[PDB]
């Protein structure tokens, strides 16, 4: 039983508490689309843990691979090169667009984009950041001095030139032109604002292409391209944080290739290592070279780390070999349109968006007023967990709550079907 | 032979360089004391890779534990607990002393330090940090902001209320007090200054027991309890990273242990994964609890994963089984003694310092001037190279170039003996 | 003659330029709404000076009061106080509206803008400020801070926790709802993002009532109001910058009256002074029982000096014994009627705005496209000034150059009927 | 009687209160070295006023050119120049030591500080600033951020870039070098901690050349030019406040002349205004130059007003017609003489330091232990008042209350033997 009473009495007088609540229940091993509890029963995934393992839990080749250079090259000092980490870097400058050249391999999402944001401010002389509204970058000083979406206050200072503009949500406009919602107005709007405040040092712009924490936010059409320009003509980078949309989730190898924009940096984690510690930051030639004669520095411990480097590698192998961009096309078309028939069923379902397996429920009171529904969701959350299907929700001001969901890209039709079927009885009986 | 030139070719085209020079040559493996390059040569690893191969590099244990868990429990959501997450929290309050009672397992040191300073701020509702001014604490925005050994210029401002004060450094004294280097005088005089700068928002002081990157300098006797004293005065918190200090290497398991002093917030990282990325935070209770009612956040893809969780767990097992700390005392103890036979030898070597198995030789033109020997240091460490002895050297303003030599806890007598041997023909032919 | 060689010689060889061109005549003297180039010729002073001399240059009881004092108690030790001091905090509290009881007297506008802040800070405990984005405070530190229409670059960061929202501007609306401008909706749209990014530090707003140098921008029916609401709310201060709005210049003995909204700091500083550097904030009793319990402090060489305090007590004087309020609007409106004929006639003029004796005309290339006419706007310029007039243009980017007039209080029928032909002969020549 | 119940009554409703107390007497008037109570009673003012009144209260010169402007030309648009704005730049120019060519005529203390700060930051396109631990530079945010004596807490951040460096107090030496306070080994010190924290953005050093506010503290022998030096060597401007010791006050025109080292920007106000509020800053042409290619800016409502410029012609042209910088020598000498007389009958009295006529006195328990003696400064302050003499003490941590002593350079032989009787006087009644 997952009652362990020695297991809950250390869990509470041992650990720190560090957001969110525990889920009671112990988890015991894991594998493909489930984890198991202790008295066995098998959990449905779908957020493939932290929204990582886009291979599932303990996948055979992550294993070999793992097992393989755990007996024998596991650790380095930094400035020691090894294949694994030379072939990753190679593989990602070739599958990335063209202007993507050279590779940084650290261990985290923030870590990466905290290397991102030093490397922009190194090679313009500028310090100002931009973000949107409802970001998430990370926990680390300058990656959250960038994340809007929670964590700003009571923690002092952020940094100094930190800005954000509001994000693009066609869902819940509020920028019109002529009866229209005109999300490249807004834009520009915004923009006047920044460029009336910032003390002319601009850095950088840093996004995701789809707004994960922020509710599932995706890019409208257009509105990639247009931010590129107003960076460009501002003589600042574009950093795409591709975490949870770069290595197939969304249907394309990384979400950018979508709107044929490339970014002057990308940064890529989650899906990465799925499930391990791995990250990395891509970029142009040219802004490596500068960076490195301004003397750029981003020494860690792990960075360039053989294990780790060799897990991304094979990750990268699978995905190619087994075509699970398509994949994540062909069950993120089966799960959408799953979504939509209980959409047809509930009113409390007020939109169903995303890309691939890349997915948002968002709970309204009624579709019509679009009104939040506070508390519902949580009970849906609730009944998911007891029916078998582990789910997770966000929850902004101003917006329903939203599932996210991203189970992994190895996902069967099955997997599908059955956490389809779940999610219904769950929503059934919290009404 | 490590010229494989596509292998370089690759590397000069596909890797951002972020500090340092790469090593040239092609690791292929490594285990226990060695690493091997492409041509098969054994080079006997004094730095633990990264400082950090506690147990030298693919150990037996660490390589099964590894094993049992990529197959089993990989990575979760991160609101799951599991038992080597559970077990390793309540290992690490046992092990620590007293007053140390709460975990949380990350992957970084940088990242662990962020966590403490991100806590000690919402805790106190305070926010400025104080530092040595030769200190590391990691890349990542907060801890760069209190990193002084380098790394602070053309990357913008530091956070706001970063302040730095001089670290006691016996061997090159600065501060008198009647004829006497008074580091406690030192001490005082430092913090008047800071106190008629601050705002009044004076949260917590960041310090390593031993200044690593810093050119291992080691807080003299009393030091530290009398910076608690401050600290406490001013109602602020003391974080001690430990990540080079803890887990045996200085002959304790925590070098706070020697001191009697144990800090509000306790970091650990490099030693603890030895090798892989886990990092920790440990505090008390009262602490946790606080930060728990303020609404701490800390939420990371990895924190709480299962299997570097399982993998530091072990760590843990080998070097208390194996009575790790006790033999770091006695091996320390041959290489010091070798040390100072080399600097009875050669007058460059200008001191020989440090505790455990985490030595400093400084080497220096004269030892009567004790004047920075520019060029012989980097002479020296090439040499050792070609000799196959792989060292580390670091060198800061006003200061000789200093060798840290940090070998695993696993290391023979004949490796030591081995490198003194390495060492001394490499200073001889650099002469 | 205004050529003095010798005169402009030591111009060029001593002074230091800080902003602008200088005319190029010597004045000699002033009288009246006038002043007198070295060739005796009269200039018509439309701006009151550098927008102070509310009751003309070289008012006869002006004159007398300076005699008076300077011969009798000319300044004091800061701590001493004097009845001309007192006199004029208490004549303050009355003519301002209930709410407003406790005064401080200083020198500068930009030093009552930095005294307000202050102690908007020291209350509240924060320290995040919100302006305008076309607002200008003054030059120091944080009325700079807070100054958005011009010299933000160059010159280093700001003041931590600096945010400006868009001024409601109805000539040029950019914010649309249901087919109209609705500023207020505009209004709120700017506090979310406020809110937002805010480290839950929001001590103040800053404003002008009516934006001068930001184009003589009148904030619109209901904005202020509502603008109030949103301070409450979130449990800001409202300070009102009346500098150039207060005593009687736009047909009210100050601005925010208009409104019936009382903010809760209020700072004068130009008109009250009326040429001589006095300046002056007022707040609430419990704001400054407040103050004082927390300590504030705010002391000067020359904060309740005698001499000024006796001038500006004569202004407001005579501004009440002369029914110059009434004055302002009658004045006001015999030269705004005016404008508007000129605007009949010539349509490069696109909007006449303000409200009493501070208006504004915006120079436009077309009424239709309100196109901005580059260039014309400083050929008027030069020739009102061969004509006669002395006016100031100020030009925003996106906006047409703006002509802010603001004659004397005192000004004559006759004075504002030559102006207007001036200005129509400037006009001509000019096209 | 000063008991006048309606003006305390209003007093108390209506007055901000701004930093200390007080004086419970209702001053009428001033005339010379005097201020008169209500009651008729005469108090000698050993601080010209708020040290300003150089010469005297009410000068009859001061009066007539008084009179004469503000019949004339009393204030105008802020780019029309005047001859008493060319006139008193250009004697400026040439009575400041060469190299100090150009001249901006602002209004306070603190405007004439952040003038500075800004001009140095624009020409050298850094933003740190580093002043004293005990200076004293104004109110306003920048000249608040570099003021360290008092203030600092309670009103948020400070400015980015904010640095102190202990001042040199031989009175109370804490910096030993073999056995003496090497003062000069102290600023190498400092100077080594502050280039390890700045970010590589060091822009000027501002400094009094006696610490007023901080105690009357004198740089020792060779200290300005060593710190021009250190300045020089990082590219950093050397700002020198002159408001309290310019224009004869020590002895010398101003005190820099004394070293022989020229700053980049001199500030005046104080006592070139002699109680009005006129301040300025003079630099180099070639830094003017500079600061004017980059657009500088410090556009004022009273920058450059011909009244205010008139007074200070005036007071310069007395000062040099009488000698008066010669008379601060002489009275100056007559008043240290009897200082150190009472020091030979007092205990308590443990210092008597200073220049000219800017003398300051230290307070002390014992003069062996140099202990602070708290509560007694206090005391003889009071008693001095009664007695009729008006006097000023000023408290820092660790050091004893110490009286500030500035009489007009106007003072008379008799007036000084009279404050010297006084003085006795109150401190024997307040043992
Ligand atoms: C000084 C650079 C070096 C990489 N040190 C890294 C380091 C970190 C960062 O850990 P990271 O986040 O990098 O894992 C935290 N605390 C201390 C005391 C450290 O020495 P090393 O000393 O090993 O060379
Ligand atoms: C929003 C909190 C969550 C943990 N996200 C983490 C996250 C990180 C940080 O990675 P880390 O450093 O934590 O590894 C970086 N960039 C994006 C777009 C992210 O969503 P998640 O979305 O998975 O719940
Ligand atoms: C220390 C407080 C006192 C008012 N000093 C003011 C002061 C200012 C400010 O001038 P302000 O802007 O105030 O006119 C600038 N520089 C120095 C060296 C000063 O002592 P004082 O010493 O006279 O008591
Ligand atoms: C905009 C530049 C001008 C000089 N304005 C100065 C100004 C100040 C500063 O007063 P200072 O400290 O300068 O006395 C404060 N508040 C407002 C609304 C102002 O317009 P003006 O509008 O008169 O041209
Ligand atoms: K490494
Ligand atoms: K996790
Ligand atoms: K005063
Ligand atoms: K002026
Ligand atoms: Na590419
Ligand atoms: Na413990
Ligand atoms: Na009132
Ligand atoms: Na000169």
């Amino acid at each position: 039983l997952n009652d362990d009473a020695t297991f809950w009495r250390n869990a509470r007088h041992h650990l720190v508490r560090y957001g969110g609540t525990f889920e009671p229940m112990i988890i015991e091993r894991a594998k493909g689309s489930f984890v198991y509890d202790a008295d066995g029963r098998a959990i449905l995934d779908f957020t493939s843990g932290q929204m990582s393992a886009v291979l599932g839990h303990c996948h055979p080749e992550i294993v070999s691979v793992i097992g393989e250079y755990a007996g024998k090259l596991d650790h380095l000092f930094s400035e020691m090169l090894s294949r694994p980490v030379v072939d990753l870097a190679t593989r990602l400058a070739n599958i990335t667009p063209p202007g993507l050249d050279r590779a940084l391999l650290l261990s985290t999402g923030a870590e990466s984009n905290e290397a991102a944001i030093r490397m922009a401010k190194l090679v313009t002389g500028k310090y100002e950041i931009v973000g949107f509204a409802q970001s998430w970058h990370g926990m680390t000083g300058a990656a959250a001095s960038a994340t809007y979406s929670a964590g700003r206050k009571g923690v002092g200072p952020a940094a100094v030139g930190s800005f954000a503009i509001p994000a693009p949500f066609t869902y819940r406009p509020r920028f019109e032109r002529n009866g229209a919602y005109d999300y490249l107005a807004e834009l520009d709007y915004a923009f006047d604002l920044i460029d009336r405040q910032s003390s002319g040092n601009l850095a950088a712009f840093i996004a995701e292409p789809i707004l994960s924490s922020g509710g599932i936010i995706e890019l409208p059409d257009g509105y990639m391209a247009a931010l590129k320009r107003k960076c460009e003509a501002r003589g600042m980078l574009l950093i795409l944080d591709e975490a949870q949309t770069g290595v197939g989730r969304t249907g394309t190898m990384f979400a950018c290739q979508r709107d044929g924009v490339t970014p002057d940096i990308l940064t890529l984690s989650k899906t990465l290592g799925a499930g391990l510690p791995l990250a990395a930051i891509v970029t142009s030639a040219a802004i490596e070279e500068r960076a490195h004669e301004l003397g750029y520095l981003f020494y860690t411990t792990h960075v360039s780390d053989p294990l780790p480097a060799a897990v991304g590698l094979r990750v990268l192998d699978v995905v190619q070999r087994d075509g699970l961009v398509a994949r994540a096309n062909v069950m993120g078309d089966r799960l959408r349109r799953g979504l939509l028939d209980l959409m047809e069923r509930f009113d409390c379902i007020g939109d169903v968006r995303g890309r691939g397996l890349l997915l948002g429920v968002e709970i309204v009171k009624d579709r019509r007023t679009k009104e939040p529904a506070d508390g519902l969701g949580a009970k849906i959350t609730r009944e998911c967990m007891n029916l078998g299907l582990s789910m997770n929700i966000v929850q902004l001001p101003g917006m329903g709550g939203v599932f996210r969901i991203a189970p992994p890209l190895t996902v069967s039709e099955d997997e599908i079907d059955l956490g389809l079927s779940l999610l219904g009885q769950a929503i059934e009986r919290a009404l």
